[PDB]
């Protein structure tokens, strides 16, 4: 089994086509290589939001392994100088990182990321599932 | 003033041609953005080794910043999955992480790498500089 990395996200003006470019309900697998960038520049990140509040790559999550554990995890970097991030009660300035538990809420703005992680046997591959929740989730 | 990561590398096949890919004594610009890598495939690593015991992708360095301290730290992490990663007296496997020192030995294969950390005060970006050695270092 992959690993996927199942996000439900909320914006209260979800609507207006701020997600016009994220595809939902499916999977997409990416190498253990990969840093995953989320932000408003198409160019440099893999998902992209249509909205002038995010920047240009507003964080960034990565796989990595825990010393003698056999499964991934996954860690978040802040890139906005602007934006902080709130990982549950633990806020992230610029350049800051920690180490995401298999369930966390993430806050930057006024945008809500709910992450649960599904384990799998895999180490060299990861999957990324998006799910648009109707109402918020705080 | 930017902080610089220099690189002081020790190979006794470094006259064979190992390095001849790297530019030594000068200084190369990076932005907070990018991820270092360092292996044998020169479209996936900036810095590259001819040597073929050296993996497609040997390692990862990025930078960052801890809490409160307002100065660029990096991290380290394996991305072979067949030789270990040695970070001073601390092996690494695939995926396996660590945040680094000022001043740390790195250690892979006969590979022989010293790490000083020149603190700057700019985060937008760090720079690297590559020494090598004519003695080995251990």
């Amino acid at each position: 089994t992959v690993t996927c990395l199942q996000m439900t996200i909320y914006h209260p003006g979800q609507q207006s086509g701020i997600f016009k470019s994220i595809r939902f309900s499916s999977k997409e697998k990416f190498p253990s290589i990969e840093v995953v960038k989320f932000g408003r520049n198409s160019n440099m990140c893999q998902y992209t939001f249509q909205d002038k509040q995010v920047s240009r790559i507003q964080f960034v999550l990565q796989p990595f392994k825990q010393f003698n554990s056999s499964v991934l995890s996954f860690e978040i970097k802040n890139m906005s100088k602007k934006t902080s991030l709130m990982v549950d009660n633990q806020e992230l300035g610029y350049l800051n990182k920690m180490d995401l538990p298999y369930k966390c809420m993430l806050r930057f703005g006024e945008y809500q990321f709910l992450l649960q992680k599904e384990d799998g046997e895999s180490v060299e591959s990861f999957e990324t599932q998006f799910i648009m929740s109707s109402r918020p989730l705080l």
